[PDB]
C-alpha cells in the first residue's frame, strides 16, 4: 500500500512522542512505591497497578510514527530486562532519559554519529565503572541473601536457591514445580536440558511460567526433518488415547505437519509439543541418542531407515515431566533406566578421553553434564494452591535474579551505584565536543532510576540523589522506608548484569535513535 | 476504464517526484556508514535499516504518476544493480542526479533529443575512461583480494572461490552448501548448469536465496509440452510417496498442469517445481538426454511415444541436489552414472571432432563444459546454525563480486573512479549546445556516488571529492575511517562492471525519462 | 433506463474533445524517432511506449461523450489501418484534422453537407492524385526492395517472401511457421485458404497473433446446423484423448453448443475451435467436401442423414496444422493424400470445362486454385528463439507492407507524397464556398502526417515541408537521418493504400459527424 514516508527530524519527535508516552505512564511505578494505574477492561472494573510492565503492555498509540517509536521503546527495555533479569521500569526511565537526550541534541542541526560516539563511550565506562563497583555473588551465602532480596526478603527462596546451586551445580539444571503437601522436596533426578524451544508458538499451555509443561509426555526421537502429516497420523492416534501428551524433538517440522499438530491442539484431540532436535548435523543425532538414552526410547532417523509411519510408542521416549521454555527443553526424570544412562555417559567419557579436540572436549563435557548431572527437581509444599502457586513464582523469580548476580555480581540497587557511576564518571571527555554532551546524556539520564523511583515514593528525588552523591561505595537511600543509608546493609540490591544490561540497551536504541535519518509507515486509512 | 491521459513535463514532474522520494529515502544509507532508517511494521518492533535497497522496497507512492516515475526509477535501479552486481543505492543516486538534471533541462522548453544524445555519448565517453582506468582482476591473487574486499575483509570465503574455479575452472559452476560441523569441504561431482528457470514463482521455497532448492529430487525428463494433468497425475501420485520432491524439466507445461502443480504445492500434498528443457528444436531433446544421463533417467517424448501417463519413478532423473535459479536449473551429483557420463562425454567429443559447424562446435563445448566440468560444491562448516547460514551467504555475495571482478576488472572504489571519470572527461563537448548540457547531466553525478557515502558516513564530502581530483589514479578518500589514501592500498574497491552498469542505466533511465510526451493510467477512484 | 439526449454541435464539441485528446496522446510517436510514452501501470515499472496505438489503446475518458469521440476516431483509426496495412498513428493524424475543422465549420453554422460534399471531393481528387503519383512495385526487385524498406533494412525478409512468390504464386497461400535451427525453410505442402474465421472470440489460444492456431488437429466437417450439444457429446469425448484439439468446421452452431465448447475451452477439458463452413447453400457442401479430401474426412450431412453422435476420428479430417484467423481458416498440409488431391483437383478442373456460367466458372477456378496451390510454408531459422520469434514477426510485417505495395504501388516516404497532392489539388474548386472550404480542409492536413514525423523525430516540420515542396517528384526529407533528397533512394516508402485509406476514412469519420445533429447517452449514474 501507499505509504507514509518521514526524513529524520519529522520520524525523530513522532517517535520521541511516543517514547516519552510510554515511559510517562511506566515509570510512575518505579521503585518501591509506584503509583497506581487503572488499565480499562472491556467490561466490569478495571485493574489498579503499580508496575512499569503492566501500564507499558497496555500502552498503544493511534498514530502510527509515536507507535513506532513506543514500540522501539518498549523492544528495547524488554531486551534490557532480558540481558537483566529486572529492571524494565528502570531501563524504561535510563531509555526514555538518554534518547530523550541524544534526539534533542539532533534536533540542535548536529552530528548524529558524535552524539552516538560519546553515549557509547560514556556507556561503556559507566559499565566499567558499575564492574568496578559489582561486588561478586558467587559464593552460596550471596546466593540465599541476593534470593532473598529478589525473593522480597524471602529466607526460604534463597535456601533452595543454594541447595540446587549444591546438589546439581550452579550451573546445573533446576526446575521448581508443584508439590502435594506442605513439604518443599528438592531432589535430582536424570534429566537434561538442551537449548531448544517450542517449535510454534501455540504449544504453550501455561501462561503464568510461559513455558510448555506436560505430565509423563511421550517424546519423539525422530532424526529427521517431519515434512508429511501422513507420517504422523498413525503416532498421533496413537498419542490420542490414555490422554497423554507428546513431545516432537527432531531435526525440523515443516509447517502443514506444525499446523495439523496446532490444530489438533486447540481442538482438544491431541495435545502435542514440537521443538527442534538439539544441535545440528552430527551432534543433533548424537544428542537425540542422549535424549533417548535418558528417556529409555529409540531414534527414528532415515539413516537406519526407520519411517515415522511404523513409530509406535515404544520408539517414543518417557519423561516424567518435560518442561519446553522459549528456547529450551528440559526433560526431567526420562524413564530412561538408570545404567542405561551412567553407560552412555561412560561411552561418552572415552570419547572425551578419545578427544583429541578442544571442542570436542568440550561438546562431550557438556553432553556428560546434561546427562549425568541431570535436573534439580523443587516442589512447592503449601496449605492451598494459591500460595504455592505464587511461592513458585517468587522462587522462578529469585532464580533469575540470583542467576544474573553469580554471573556479574552485585551493587547497590535504587540507582545509588548509577550515582556512584555519575560522580565518578564526571571526567569522561568525547573525541568530539559533540561527544562531550553524548557522555552526559549517559551519565545524568543514568541517576534518574533513583530519581524516578523517589519520585513515585513521594519524596524527592534531587536531594536523594545529592546525598548519595555525598556519599560512596554502596551508600544510597531507601525509598520504601524514606531513608538513606547503604544498601548493601539495607538490602537494596540490583545485579551488576541488571544494571548494566539497562544501561547498554539504553545506549543501543539512544544511538540507533539518533542516526534515523528516514522513516517509512503505511497511510493511516 | 477511465483514465488520465496527461502529457509531456505534467508527466515528468511527477515521475522526479517518484524519483526524488525514493533516491530521497534510500540514499542516506548509501556507504559503509549509512544512516538509520525504521521501517514500519503493522505490529511489534518496526525495522532500522542502514540499507537503500530495504528503504526502496517499503517506498509507495498514492498518486498514480509519482508511483509511476518511482517505481520506473526503482525498476532501472534494479537493471544497473543486476547487469552490476553491486551500487544500487549507487544507482539509485546516479539515476536520480541524471534524471533531475535533464528532466529540469526539458521543463526549461528544450529539446528532449539533443539532451538523450548528449547524455549518451558522455556515457559512452565515461564508459571509456572507467575502462582504461580499470585494472583487470583475473589472475588468483587479485581474485582473492577483491574477494575479500567485497566480503568485508573475508578471505576464507576467497580462498574458497579461488580452490573451486581451480577445480571446476572460473567458468564453471560453482555451488555453496550446508556442511556437517565446523569444516568448509571443496568437491566437485557430476553435474551441469542450464539456463532454465523456474515455470512459476510460486514453486520458490527458500525466500533467503530465491531459488528451487530440492533434496535428491526426481526430474521428469518429458520431451513432450505437457498439456492435460491427466498424463501428470499418475507421476505425481508415485512422487507423493516417501516425501520426496519432483522436478518437471520438459519442452513446456500448459496452465492448467502448472495451476494444478501449484495448488498441490500450497496444499503441501506434493512438493513439484517445473523448469523449461534447455534449448529449443534439436538441441533442447540432445540437451534433455544429457540431463537424463547425468541423472540416469529417460527421456519421454512423443517422438518414441511416451506418455507421462505410463511415467515411473524409473523414468524420472534422479540427482543428490537440483538448484533452479530465476534462469538456471543447475543439477548437482546427478546419479547418472561416471562411465555413462564418460560414454557421453566421448559421443558428444566425437561430435566435436566431427562438428564441421562453429555454432556446433560451440554447442557442443558448452554441452561437454556442461556435462563433465561439474559442478564446485563449497561446504560451510560452522559451530552453529546462524553463523553457517552467513558465511553460506558471504560467500555468496563475494563470488558475485568477484565474477565480475574478473569479467571487467576493478576500479578505485568509494566513488573516486567516477571522479576520475569527471575529471578526465572535462574535455568532452557535445555536438550542440544542448548536446554539451546533456554531457554535463551524465557527468557530476560521477561524484555523486563518493559525496552520498561521505555525508551518510557523516563527514563533508566536499573537499573529499576535490583531494580525490587533486589526487591521481586510485588515490581517493576512505569514507568509513575518514582517511584519505588510495582504494588499491586501503582496499574500498568496487567492480568496473558495477559502475559500468550503475552509470549506462542511469543514462538510459534519463533518456526515457526526458523524451516521455504523454501519460495513461487509472483513475484513483 | 433514463436517456441523455444531445443535438447537434453541443454533441460535436464533445466528439472533437474525445478526437483531440485521443490525437494528441497518440501522435507524439508518429515516424520514425517517436517520442516516449510512459502508459502507468497498476504495479511495478510503467510502460513506456513510442507507438500511437499503444497509446490510442489506453486512451478512455470518463465522461460518456468525450469517449464517445475518442471511440469512433480510434474506430476510424483501426478502419485506416486495416483497409490500408499502416498508418494508425497517421490515420489518427489525418481523421483528427478533418475532424477537427469540420467540426468547427459546422459548429461556425455552415453547411453539413456541403461541408461533407467539399471534404469528399476533396479526398477523392487526393486520392487521384496519390494513383497519379504511386509509382507500381510488381516486379520482384521492387517487392524485395519494398519487404527490405518495411523489414527495416532487411533484404533476407524480402528474398524469403519472394521465393514464396515465386513457388506459390503471389495469389497463393504463403505462412510462415517455427524452424528447427538456423536455416530459412520454403516448402509447399497441400492446403486451402477459405474466408472462414473462429466462430467464437474466445477460441484463439495465441493473443499475439489473434489467430486460432491447432497442431495436428481433427476437424468436424458436419453440414448440418448444431443446435444440442447431445450431437457433441461423443465427438468431444473422443477428440479429449491423445491430447489433440477439435476443429469445428459445420454450417451453423447456435448458442448452446458454442457455450458447452467454450466452457470446455477455459477449463482446459478439450481445446475446441468452430469455424463456419466456407459457402453457403449448395457451394457450402462442395467446399465442405474439398476439405474433407484435404484432410482426408467425411462429410457429415443430414442430407445424406449422418448424425454427430456416430461421429468418430475416422469421419474426423486430419491436418498436420490448420491456421484460423479472424474470417480465414488456413488448413496446412491436409493428411487428404496426394493422389486423393489430385484426383479432386482434377474432378473440379474437369467441372471446369463444363462450366457454363461465369460466376460458377469463377467459383471453380477459385476451388481449383485454393485446392492444388496448396499453402507456402516458410520457416524461420535462428539460433536463439527469441530473434526466431522476432525474425517471424518482422517476416509477417514485411509480407503484409510488400502485399500492399504490390496491391496499389508505392509512394515516396514520409509524408511527402500528400505533400505533393496537395500542391497538385490547390486548384480543386467545389460546387460551394462550403465545398472550397470542404476542400481545403482536406487538402492541408495532408502535410500533417509528415509534419507530425519530423516533429517528433526533433526537427522541423516546415523547413521539411517546405524542401519536399520546393523539390519535385519524391524528392523530401529523411526525418531519422535529417537529411533532403528523393526519398526512393533512401529507402522511405509507404503504400499508396496505406495513405489513400488513412485520408478517406479522415473524410468519412468526419463527414459523418458533421451531419449529425442528435445525440443520446446513458445518465453517469
Ligand atoms: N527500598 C528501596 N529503596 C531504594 N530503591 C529501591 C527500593 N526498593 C526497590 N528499589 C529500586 O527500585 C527498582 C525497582 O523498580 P520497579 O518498579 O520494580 O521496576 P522493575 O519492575 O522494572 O524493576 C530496583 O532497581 C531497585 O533497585
Ligand atoms: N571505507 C570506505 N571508504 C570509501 N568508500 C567506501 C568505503 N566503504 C565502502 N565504500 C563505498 O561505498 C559503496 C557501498 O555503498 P552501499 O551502501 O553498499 O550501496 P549499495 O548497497 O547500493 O552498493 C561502495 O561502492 C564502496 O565503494
Ligand atoms: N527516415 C525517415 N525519414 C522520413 N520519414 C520516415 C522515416 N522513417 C519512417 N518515416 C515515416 O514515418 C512513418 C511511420 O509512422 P508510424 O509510427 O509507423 O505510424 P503508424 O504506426 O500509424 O504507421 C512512415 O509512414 C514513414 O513514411
Ligand atoms: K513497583
Ligand atoms: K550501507
Ligand atoms: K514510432
Ligand atoms: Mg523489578
Ligand atoms: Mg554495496
Ligand atoms: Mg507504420
Amino acid at each position: 500500500a501507499a505509504k507514509d514516508v518521514k526524513f529524520g527530524n519529522d520520524a525523530r519527535v513522532k517517535m520521541l512522542r511516543g517514547v516519552n508516552v510510554l515511559a510517562d505512564a511506566v515509570k510512575v511505578t518505579l521503585g518501591p512505591k509506584g503509583r497506581n494505574v487503572v488499565l480499562d477492561k472491556s467490561f466490569g472494573a478495571p485493574t489498579i497497578t503499580k508496575d512499569g510492565v503492566s501500564v507499558a503492555r497496555e500502552i498503544e498509540l493511534e498514530d502510527k510514527f509515536e507507535n513506532m517509536g513506543a514500540q522501539m521503546v518498549k523492544e528495547v527495555a524488554s531486551k534490557a530486562n532480558d540481558a537483566a533479569g529486572d529492571g524494565t521500569t528502570t531501563a524504561t526511565v535510563l531509555a526514555q532519559a538518554i534518547i530523550t537526550e541524544g534526539l534533542k541534541a539532533v534536533a540542535a542541526g548536529m552530528n548524529p554519529m558524535d552524539l552516538k560516539r560519546g553515549i557509547d563511550k560514556a556507556v561503556t565506562a559507566a559499565v566499567e565503572e558499575l564492574k568496578a563497583l559489582s561486588v561478586p555473588c558467587s559464593d552460596s551465602k550471596a546466593i540465599a541473601q541476593v534470593g532473598t532480596i529478589s525473593a522480597n526478603s524471602d529466607e526460604t527462596v534463597g535456601k533452595l536457591i543454594a541447595e540446587a546451586m549444591d546438589k546439581v551445580g550452579k550451573e546445573g539444571v533446576i526446575t521448581v514445580e508443584d508439590g502435594t503437601g506442605l513439604q518443599d522436596e528438592l531432589d535430582v533426578v536424570e534429566g537434561m536440558q538442551f537449548d531448544r524451544g517450542y517449535l510454534s508458538p501455540y504449544f504453550i499451555n501455561k501462561p503464568e511460567t510461559g513455558a510448555v509443561e506436560l505430565e509423563s509426555p511421550f517424546i519423539l526421537l525422530a532424526d529427521k526433518k517431519i515434512s508429511n502429516i501422513r507420517e504422523m497420523l498413525p503416532v498421533l492416534e496413537a498419542v490420542a488415547k490414555a490422554g497423554k501428551p507428546l513431545l516432537i524433538i527432531a531435526e525440523d517440522v515443516e509447517g502443514e505437519a506444525l499446523a495439523t499438530l496446532v490444530v489438533n491442539t486447540m481442538r482438544g484431540i491431541v495435545k502435542v509439543a514440537a521443538v527442534k532436535a538439539p544441535g545440528f548435523g552430527d551432534r543433533r543425532k548424537a544428542m537425540l541418542q542422549d535424549i533417548a538414552t535418558l528417556t529409555g526410547g529409540t531414534v527414528i532417523s532415515e539413516e537406519i531407515g526407520m519411517e515415522l509411519e511404523k513409530a509406535t510408542l515404544e520408539d517414543l521416549g518417557q519423561a516424567k515431566r518435560v518442561v519446553i521454555n522459549k528456547d529450551t527443553t528440559t526433560i526431567i526424570d526420562g524413564v530412561g533406566e538408570e545404567a542405561a544412562i551412567q553407560g552412555r555417559v561412560a561411552q561418552i567419557r572415552q570419547q572425551i578421553e578419545e578427544a583429541t579436540s578442544d571442542y570436542d572436549r568440550e561438546k562431550l563435557q557438556e553432553r556428560v553434564a546434561k546427562l549425568a548431572g541431570g535436573v534439580a527437581v523443587i516442589k512447592v509444599g503449601a496449605a492451598t494452591e494459591v500460595e504455592m502457586k505464587e511461592k513458585k513464582a517468587r522462587v522462578e523469580d529469585a532464580l533469575h535474579a540470583t542467576r544474573a548476580a553469580v554471573e556479574e555480581g552485585v551493587v547497590a540497587g535504587g540507582g545509588v551505584a548509577l550515582i556512584r557511576v555519575a560522580s565518578k564518571l564526571a571526567d569522561l571527555r568525547g573525541q568530539n565536543e559533540d561527544q562531550n554532551v553524548g557522555i552526559k546524556v549517559a551519565l545524568r539520564a543514568m541517576e534518574a532510576p533513583l530519581r524516578q523511583i523517589v519520585l513515585n515514593c513521594g519524596e524527592e528525588p534531587s536531594v536523594v540523589a545529592n546525598t548519595v552523591k555525598g556519599g560512596d561505595g554502596n551508600y544510597g537511600y531507601n525509598a520504601a522506608t524514606e531513608e538513606y543509608g547503604n544498601m548493601i546493609d539495607m538490602g537494596i540490591l540490583d545485579p551488576t548484569k541488571v544494571t548494566r544490561s539497562a544501561l547498554q540497551y539504553a545506549a543501543s536504541v539512544a544511538g540507533l535513535m539518533i542516526t534515523t535519518e528516514c522513516m517509512v509507515t503505511d497511510l493511516p486509512k
